């Protein structure tokens, strides 16, 4: 009696997942990265290890970094030895604080977003929450359901422990979810908060150190969805085609283990070369099929995982160096966000192309790209095409 | 110059997401129910807390379950004291469990519904994994792409941290991913193990206590896609529509956190009586728009969070007592195994409907329903159409 298929086409929607809001929140205290060797050394009691700390202002003078906000502040640190220690037993104490601050900065950020939105929050049908911070029953989506007061019947989807390519995942996840049905509205929250990562430094163990000097807070909030209400909702970018893939020869590149001493980080293989021998891959899978091959001929986004995949990145390919400005600057004014990072070059990206008077949200091109690099080795790419003015 | 249209036209599927193979797996070691209160409590060395054993007999001679499969064996127990104490440090000896079985389980159902769907592991273009057993980076996601030999460039989606109603929540995601990706073959894989939760009784925490009565070990495993190749795939059941909400009146009746003493489960609430208060409401927005009223006239599956549960739901709607004979049947050979334990109870209604030679899958009923609960309180709806044959 009843027709499936006449209830599939009414519950689809029509057009391409579309970003329709970006906002940005970060924890108050700001971290100057030119005095971080000092402060660092100083609260985990290391003064004493001169040569380590001199291999950590080398890490921090070349990271390119020159501010990160933290929500970790030296009183909660002078609270918890043991966080300041390389490795003791804390991860109670670090989610009693994520537990409560991913949700609170995830807040920020969506409150922000809902506000350019301009709609009603009870059009959102769907919630992707995602962090590497700190894991929870009920989730830090039940908890952002409850604190922006969204319909209890939202569509949850809680993304935990999913690491530094995780910008790229849920705009993968969300291109379906807003493609495949009719009217709905998702709202997108990046949220990472490094305080349960941040350790005292061991010269045994430098590739946790690197960590310490890249790791920074902040959560990034979107709405995206398919048929845009024309002169109402505000289309910034448009999702055409995504993929996630493995590099080969990459095994154990970057394990994160969460323990009761916290989340710990081991790097084992050369990321930045890893990244920019498979990019060129990535790259021709993505717009061949769309007869483009110049790659200084789209906008780009990139995880700036370090600035050396950034720097292998353009020499390969032979960028303008350019290409990758807004990437370089969210990295400089805030570090690597993990998840987050690439949805703030998002919104660093369309907004420095409205206040210069660019004729599109993608720095005055219609096609772009944007990947996502962490554990796996694992590379996400979207491709984007940008709207005009 | 290119259409976006187009490609969106060209790039969805048409039909309904179904599912087109169903494996399960359990560890070896069977546990009897019967004489499970003398085996755990000798294991936890609280032979001597006899009334609180009096409560833990009861609690297992009221559960409706025969037997469990567990990982956890008596000889791991006594070489982890501490997880056999109710409260003590053991979250890394737990994790280093968990973060191989999850994917050494979850591989095996794996393969089994691979046999089953007969087509090339190659043709697998999107995998979810679901636990809520232990984190880890690279995820079980990962793991199982390595071990199955899936091509690594599957796009992924790792659902940690998920809690009981998650079975509907890998259900709800495999259904867009499907519908909008023309050829799409999602791997849905839900495993879980009691490695993490395991801990020894205490008189002041029988809340605790319930969940060493009902929660097993089991992973299951489905295909799932949209336009299937007639007469070379064959179709078990689709899914038609979805939704999640967060009942009233639940705040903290399921709160579960995963600390340096593993994963602790509480209750603050009467969880059958939220279940069953709020059971219809869930019905009635799936079933009102098919014009379906009668509740007996469509197939059951709903997760056995417990016997009281499917007693109160059973008695608030007057369900037939046959209805729930498959989560029943499951819930007595398999006890609660979280996020997989209504995969396993599809699996037993299409196999009985089938061996006999009922109408359909759906024992011989065209629509259904199936139920996750957890956390949040949270209940995920499916609503499914059964196939003929």
């Amino acid at each position: 009696m009843v027709s499936v298929s006449e209830i599939r086409k009414a519950q689809r929607a029509e057009g391409p997942a579309t970003i329709l809001a970006i906002g940005t929140a970060n924890p108050a205290n700001c971290v100057e990265q030119s005095t971080y060797p000092d402060f660092y050394f100083k609260i985990t009691n290391s003064e004493h290890k001169t040569e380590l700390k001199e291999k950590f202002q080398r890490m921090c003078d070349k990271s390119m970094i020159k501010r990160r906000y933290m929500y970790l502040t030296e009183e909660i640190l002078k609270e918890n030895p043991n966080v300041c220690e390389y490795m003791a037993p804390s991860l109670d104490a670090r989610q009693d604080m994520v537990v409560v601050e991913v949700p609170r900065l995830g807040k920020e950020a969506a409150v922000k977003a809902i506000k350019e939105w301009g709609q009603p929050k009870s059009k959102i049908t769907h919630l992707i929450v995602c962090t590497t911070s700190g894991v929870d029953m009920p989730g830090a989506d039940y908890q952002l359901t409850k604190l922006l007061g969204l319909r209890p019947y939202v569509k949850r989807y809680m993304m935990y422990q999913q690491g530094c390519f995780a910008g790229g995942t849920v705009l993968r996840l969300a291109k379906d979810l807003a493609e495949n049905n009719k009217g709905a509205r998702v709202l997108v929250v990046c949220s990472e908060v490094t305080a349960v990562t941040f350790r005292g430094p061991s010269d045994t163990h430098l590739d946790s150190l690197v960590g310490q000097a890249l790791f920074g807070d902040g959560a990034a909030a979107l709405i995206v969805g398919s048929d845009p209400v024309p002169e109402i909702e505000k289309p910034i970018f448009e999702m055409v085609w995504t993929a996630q893939t493995i590099a080969p020869d990459s095994e154990g590149a970057i394990d994160v283990h969460l323990r009761e001493a916290g989340l710990t980080f081991h790097l084992l293989k050369d990321v930045p070369g890893i990244v920019s021998k498979n990019i060129t891959k990535a790259l021709v899978e993505a717009f061949e099929p769309l007869g483009i091959s110049d790659y200084n001929s789209i906008f780009w986004i990139a995880h700036p995982g370090g600035p050396a995949i950034l720097d292998q990145v353009e020499q390969k390919l032979a960028l303008k160096p350019e290409k990758m400005n807004a990437t370089r600057e969210v990295l400089s004014e805030y570090g690597n966000m993990s998840s987050a990072c690439v949805l703030f070059i998002l919104d660093e990206m369309r907004k420095k192309s409205t206040q210069n008077g660019l004729k599109t949200t993608g720095e005055g091109l219609e096609w772009g790209v944007l990947f996502g690099f962490g554990p796996g080795l694992t590379i996400e790419t979207v491709v984007l095409r940008s709207v005009a003015i």
